[PDB]
């Protein structure tokens, strides 16, 4: 049976994916009006994967007897002046999510919440494969917005296609 | 192509759809702990719906070339004293969507914007489906709430065994 | 070929199913505002066999060289105060139909028309089966009407899960 | 949440569908005793599918919380003098059908009762179908009942054997 | 060679399976009258068990040389008031029946019939599933006759759907 | 529905099915004795066909809602003193059998009870197959019972393997 | 390699394991003279499930080096007075197994043994699935025991067969 301080954390967290659903569906809407459909595409796909990080909190707390809370989810309208603008908020988006997971695990390991604790190392894991992701999407859009960088990946698409 | 007041709505509607499925989580969440674990897996399995009906809407704003919005979500606390309440709130819920969407209809014809009436009739459709199943569900509620009906539907039960 | 007085019981027959069809279509309607269902599907699939067994009087009327007539049909609208009401004019409207095709069958045998005295024994044989299906379904409905019923079909069912 | 006037007409169209069916049975019948047997099967298939139009409103209309109503179907005893009479009054019919069907749209729309007018589009389409292929076997009738017209169609099948 | 006390115990035995079998038919038809369907259904096919009974001694029996004997059979007509005093009926003639297969065991043993004792080690293991069977079956009438009783099968019920 | 004097006929039937699968199966046994296999192995079979006879009737009267009755069925030990005597008597039992079938379709014809009579024509129709079979059984005894019958036989049997 | 502090602690969950086992058995034949067949057949194939538990912890201790040690299980005759009395039983069981391996979760940590610790995240991880499992079962017995709580279920299985 959930302590108080885990269980409103738990919430918080249930709240804080569904909102990052929301902000990558209209991350997606952004890109469509610049015409970015593949970037658009992966924003779309992502927004049910973070559907699926907020359903699986929610099962969590409902299966120990407690019940979950959807709360407000209030998604700004697009800000965004450029592509590289959107990857910066997405991938600070992420690291704010992992620095969420990651006192959400000490709390549990604080207070012996040792349930907890071994049910959020599924998002440990999934939160480093969240920042790969991200980060690596900013870090191309940077070289492929400079000269340089984009001979570079003309050269490592020669080598996708030659070896 | 979308006029404003058009577009206004069919986002209006977007936000709508994302309220209803927020709705139904915490419905779902609500009736697990009361142990109607059908009642539950129905609502959990209607929230996905929800998030279909609200996809369709974003995808035809954005084809059209506009930005959709999906705004703001408050998803209130469970109140609910029983069931009944639940169901009778949930019913009221797509009562209010089927406004919203003939609102919308309505709006259309009246601007001569043949083609969101028209993307409109699925919903038209569906809204007939979603108030046949939840009225349907409120009554049956009612009705086995008493000793007179839970002896009609016991014969029910042995029909559809027996023929 | 047929006589005139065969001819008329005939037609006077397949005006019978016909309107046998349209009854249990009606009662099928008014078990669905009861939330009937299942009793309400078992009505609607028998309005399609007795659709059945008009055609098939139709046609051997129209095999034998003469001219089926379809006549009138008219269906009062639903009056029945409970589903036993409902069970009870369905049964015995089944047992007028039996008295029509017993009297037919007489008169063939009477007027020594084998022919058509032979093609009734498939309605002979029906209409046992009719009567055992709806009187069986008012003795059911009867009996779970009272709690001392439903205690008795629940240990039924008990034998119908273990054994 | 059915309106009366609205109610009232779709449980009217369920008795006209249930009265097409009865019609067109009838037709059948008749049609046997003159030997255009299959003439007779094609209105015998035909009174099927105007079964299949009344379940549909009647499922409609029950779906939406009111009682479906059959009514009161009488069908005459078959006057018809030759072929051709039949199949006019059957595409008489189906115009007369088109126009009640018409008139429940305009009051839907009238109302604004866009669920009845959306479900009401299947009949529309429907009845579009209906139309040709009456309309269609008449002129055909017509045609076939003169000399001039059998050698068309003469050619016409010379056609249907010998190229498409 | 069978001795003759063994012979007419044998014999004995055939007609008393055979009488089981002719019992258990008019306890289906009784059944029928009070709309136990699945009951009826139980017992009709029982029926066909104590014949496999009876054929098996009488096969046995034959093929030792002796005549099988059918006997006399009389079937009384109904008596029974309700359905527990009818499986307390059935009950108690299995016990009898056991009764008598373990006389027959203990007469073989005595006579140092062997043959005819290991023949009717199949009876004694089958007459333990049949006192299972039908003690079981009584058990749960008397239960579900009261209130208290089917609110636990309600629960073992919910059990066996959800676990 | 049924009529008392046809219920109580039809009843009578009952038995009567019950009594041959008896007496049959007694026959058997006897058969057996005289090492006639073959013969005891058919009426083994036969004594299966009359439980099925037996039990068709039993269920159409179950099926009317009256109540069907096994009443005393009582085998007598084998008189026989040849295969012979058996013979004539299953033919003989035969013949009864299709008496009493007559009987009660000519009273059911009487009282205009169309539902019994096309019932029975089953019966009419197997009786006709009964009497064939057991008649021409009883007429081969009867020929192979003599030397010039043998002798016929050998040519018949001569015929089947050549041609 | 296994600290003798550890290696107790272990064994005692070994023989605790085996314990649920036998208990669970002992609750299956109780149930069955109740009549309550499906809730026996329950506790029979739980039992089987904790003696996987067991032998995987057996398993590890022998893996390590150590001996595993089965030890004393006394099992006490049925006293339960209501399936509901056994229920609760069985939950507060299922809450005392979980204290044992959060226990141990928690002296590996301490002590550093690495090993050990992630070797028992199965456990915690079960150890959830079970307190579900068994308070459900629980609330479901105490709600169904009421005649209002008959009435929310039937609604229940109404909306399992009718939509879900
Ligand atoms: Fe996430
Ligand atoms: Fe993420
Ligand atoms: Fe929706
Ligand atoms: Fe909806
Ligand atoms: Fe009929
Ligand atoms: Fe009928
Ligand atoms: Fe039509
Ligand atoms: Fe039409
Ligand atoms: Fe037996
Ligand atoms: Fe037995
Ligand atoms: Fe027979
Ligand atoms: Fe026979
Ligand atoms: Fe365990
Ligand atoms: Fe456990």
């Amino acid at each position: 049976m959930l302590s108080k301080t885990i269980l409103d954390k738990l919430n918080h967290q249930v709240n804080f994916e569904a909102a990052s659903a929301h902000l990558y569906l209209q991350m997606s809407a952004w890109l469509l009006t610049q015409s970015l459909d593949s970037t658009a595409a992966f924003f779309r796909a992502h927004a049910e994967e973070e559907k699926a990080h907020m359903m699986k909190l929610f099962d969590y707390i409902n299966e120990t007897g407690s019940l979950a809370l959807i709360g407000e989810v209030a998604t700004p309208a697009p800000e965004w002046k450029s592509h590289i603008e959107l990857l910066e908020a997405a991938y600070n988006h992420e690291l704010a999510i992992t620095q969420s997971i990651n006192d959400l695990v000490d709390t549990a390991l604080r207070e012996k919440d040792y349930s907890t604790f071994q049910f959020l190392q599924w998002y440990v894991a999934e939160q480093h494969e969240e920042e790969y992701l991200f980060s690596s999407m900013l870090h191309k859009a940077r070289i492929i917005n400079t000269m340089d960088g984009r001979a570079l990946f003309r050269f490592d698409e020669e080598v996708r296609k030659s070896v």
